[PDB]
């Protein structure tokens, strides 16, 4: 197993993964790495798992009928593991704890959001399709970039959205465009 957490890449009390040499705080991972199980397997593993039990799940989608589907158990794993897929970014830091708003120039947004209360919202099972976790997370970003405006800090919004973006057609099997 790796010596650091795959998520935050630090050392620490590490739980290492039974079919792949990953290792993850508790918290890291997600969901958070479940008390017994042995063997256990992580958050990866079992995405790849699904895409072996039906390759033909690799083939092209449509965003539209993605964003529709249920949360039964493949997509509730699934946005789990796109959630972490943007905490692997170390610039995801600036997203994760519950923002405030006291800029000159600038009003907050109206329903402020951050990835630690869309981690709450998947845990607590809120979410009833796709569409409510993908809808959250943009919003995260495009709240980020409406209220810093023309400062250069901005562009942390654009990057953790393409990483959130580039995951999101990885994950789901987006049909490839140009
Ligand atoms: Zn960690
Ligand atoms: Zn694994
Ligand atoms: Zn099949």
């Amino acid at each position: 197993n790796s010596n650091i957490c795959e998520v935050c890449n630090k050392w620490g009390r590490l739980f290492c993964c039974d079919t792949c040499p990953r290792s993850f705080h508790e918290h890291c991972h997600i969901p958070s790495v479940e008390a017994n199980k042995n063997p256990w397997s992580c958050i990866f593993c079992r995405i790849k798992t699904i895409q072996e039990r039906c390759p033909e799940s690799q083939s092209g989608h449509q965003e539209s009928e993605v964003l529709m589907r249920q949360m039964l158990p493949e997509e509730q794993l699934k946005c789990e593991f796109l959630l972490l897929k943007v905490y692997c970014d170390s610039k995801s830091c600036f997203f994760a704890s519950e923002p405030y708003y006291n800029r000159e120039g600038s009003q907050g947004p109206q329903k402020p959001m951050w990835l630690n209360k869309v981690k709450t919202s998947l845990n607590e099972q809120m979410y009833t399709r796709v569409e409510g976790f993908v809808q959250d997370m943009r919003l995260i970003f495009h709240n980020h970039k409406e209220f810093y405006r023309e400062d250069k800090f901005t562009r942390l919004g654009i990057q953790v959205q393409d990483i959130f973006e580039k995951n999101f057609r990885n994950i789901f099997a987006i049909q490839e465009t140009s």
